[PDB]
RNA sequence: AGGGAU
């Protein structure tokens, strides 16, 4: 066993730049795989991205091997790789 | 608009 709350390859991210989108998030998993529109980027009133958010690995085996990317960085800054489920990035 | 240990 490796989870007691999650199933699915959902996953989170947070410390974004506060520009990284599915284009940076897909080059920081650029080892692996994301399934297609598989990402969610919350934004505040300005419309900017609160720092953090949401993806669909292939399913949960991928966003597994993703969670090594653990404080990896995007280029000049430092990624976090939190799990998920659907509950989290409903707004589909 | 930060980090937050998650």
């Amino acid at each position: 066993n490796s989870a007691d709350s999650a199933n699915d390859g959902f996953v989170r991210l947070r410390g974004l730049p506060f520009g990284c989108t599915k284009e940076e998030i897909v080059q920081f998993f650029s080892g692996l795989e994301i399934v297609p529109n598989g990402i969610t980027l919350p934004v505040d009133p300005e419309g900017k991205i609160t720092g953090e958010a949401f993806v669909q690995f292939a399913s949960q085996e991928l966003a597994e091997k993703a969670l090594g990317k653990h404080k990896e960085r995007i280029g000049h800054r430092y990624i976090e790789v939190f799990k998920s489920s659907q509950e989290e990035v409903r707004s589909y």
